[PDB]
């Protein structure tokens, strides 16, 4: 638990707009440690009412060690702003690289799903709901192992937007979104408005390309149904038949 100051780093390329300030690249100068820096303006965390959704996503991120989540290292503000100590994640977010190759292969798409899996089954045991498992929120580490950080329907189950009781059910219903999403391109309940998508989520109303195999399409009905009882385990898809045969890294 050290107290950090900005004059302790040398900050460099930014890395991306986080909609509330910019993530730069930099380099802690005493140990010449590279790291990420997020950069928010308190002015617009008080006029956005967050500032306590902020405090406690930072406490629950500092705490959370895995693999497959993006470690918060810590922070400090300043007058203006905040800044958080990031892990740096060199091959950037999934949502590049989709946009990158258009789409996913099954192999490359069913690694992923493992990996996400794997920090969320993690995340349950520590009683850690998701909401944001969006490409936007994915990272890619060195070894392009995916890590989840930064604890627009188009990835919130029905029960969500309804404004219903949502359990740990809801992660269950992105991974189905995001498994569609990596395969196909683009989210399966996406529109041109907001009040269209609601009405697709609502409804639950998604079609396959023909390209999409068998064994996905199973998973994916199987992850985004209405009621949250009938989604799988985590345990469930980590041993689902198409991700075994096409992961490259093992479930836990
Ligand atoms: O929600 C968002 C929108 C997406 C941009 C973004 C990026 C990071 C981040 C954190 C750690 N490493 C990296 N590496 C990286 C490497 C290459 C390209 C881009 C980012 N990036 C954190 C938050 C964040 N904000």
């Amino acid at each position: 638990k050290r107290q950090w100051a900005l004059e302790d780093f040398e900050i460099g390329r930014p890395l991306g707009k986080g909609k509330f300030g910019n993530v730069y690249l930099a380099r802690e100068k005493q140990s010449k440690f590279i790291l990420a820096l997020k950069v928010l303006f308190k002015a617009q965390l008080e006029k956005a009412g967050v500032e306590h959704q902020l405090r406690r996503e930072v406490e629950i991120q500092s705490h959370l060690r895995h693999p497959n989540i993006l470690r918060l290292y810590g922070y400090f503000h300043d007058a203006t702003r905040v800044y958080l100590i990031l892990e740096y994640a060199p091959l950037g977010t999934v949502y590049r690289e989709l946009q990158k190759l258009s789409k996913f292969d099954e192999q490359r798409t069913a690694t992923y799903i493992t990996e996400l899996a794997n920090a969320l089954s993690y995340c349950h045991s520590k009683r850690v709901i998701h909401r944001d498992i969006k490409p936007e929120n994915l990272l890619l580490g060195s070894a392009g192992e995916l890590k989840i950080a930064d604890f627009t329907l188009d990835y919130l189950p029905p029960e969500m937007i309804e404004g219903r009781m949502h359990d740990e059910k809801v992660d269950l219903w992105s991974l189905g979104v995001l498994c569609y999403e990596f395969l196909v391109g683009k989210p399966p309940f996406e529109a041109n408005t907001y009040q269209e998508t609601y009405k697709r989520i609502s409804r639950v109303e998604f079609t396959f390309p023909d390209f999409v195999t068998e064994g996905a399409r199973d998973l994916i009905s199987r992850l985004l149904k209405h009621n949250p009882s009938q989604r799988p385990m985590l345990r469930e898809v980590l041993e689902h038949p198409w991700i075994t045969a096409n992961s490259s890294k093992p479930s836990n």
